[PDB]
């Protein structure tokens, strides 16, 4: 049951960061939604579930247009998977965030694409923190240089970073890893205007992430099964 799910990963969270000394609000829930059927989002929005996330473009601007022909005001809408430069303007056109930034040119085309009637498109820059067998996201030694870049397009809103660690099962490792996010995520807060986005963490990864500081945790299964 989806209400219910959401129910209990909220309360997850929350204890989470109760437990560390965080306010439970400083902690978003982006709900993961690829894969599954519009009939399911709407469970979750007749909920109060309002961010969700999704990887496949298509898919994604499906649900997109389905919501907005019903009219369902609110929601943000995330673009959380890879992003091919021949599925940028649909991403450019129709979401809310895209946490997956890694590269200059991917960033330029989607603010060029970008309709200047919408709002700036929210960016994170997503960082290849810990995982040999990804390549997505950068080297954190190319992180200044890709954000400057990024921080010009007008169409555009840098609000922080993303990463996917690779899949770990020690609790003190998750910590180390989710820590190194976010000294680089308070180093590019000093320097930049509206930095407030850690998108990090998972469902096996919550706790940890949450107490090194993320500041919004991304649940797929955990909320609308397998
Ligand atoms: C699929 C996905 C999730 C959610 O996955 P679950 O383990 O099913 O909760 C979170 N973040 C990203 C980037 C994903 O691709």
């Amino acid at each position: 049951d989806i209400a219910h799910n959401l129910a209990q990963v909220r309360d997850k969270i929350s204890a989470a960061a109760t437990r560390c000394g965080r306010s439970p609000e400083e902690i978003t829930l982006l709900a993961v939604s690829k894969t599954k059927p519009a009939s399911a989002i709407a469970e979750a929005i007749d909920a109060g579930q309002r961010q969700f996330g999704e990887n496949y473009v298509q898919e994604g601007v499906d649900k997109i247009r389905h919501f907005q022909e019903l009219g369902v005001t609110g929601l943000e809408w995330h673009f959380i998977g890879p992003l091919q430069s021949n599925k940028s303007r649909l991403v450019a056109e129709h979401f809310d965030w895209c946490h997956t930034i890694d590269r200059l040119r991917i960033a330029t085309r989607l603010n060029d694409q970008r309709p200047a009637e919408l709002p700036p498109l929210n960016v994170l820059i997503q960082i290849n923190i810990s995982d040999e067998n990804s390549a997505s996201g950068i080297q954190l030694a190319e992180l200044d240089e890709l954000a400057a870049a990024v921080a010009e397009l007008p169409r555009l809103r840098l609000r922080g970073l993303m990463a996917i660690p690779a899949p770990e099962s020690e609790y003190v490792r998750q910590f180390e890893v989710a820590r190194q996010m976010a000294v680089a995520f308070a180093g590019l807060k000093t320097r930049y205007p509206h930095i407030d986005t850690l998108s990090l963490g998972m469902s096996d990864d919550m706790e940890a992430a949450i107490a090194a500081g993320s500041t919004m945790v991304r649940i797929g299964t955990a909320i609308f099964g397998a």
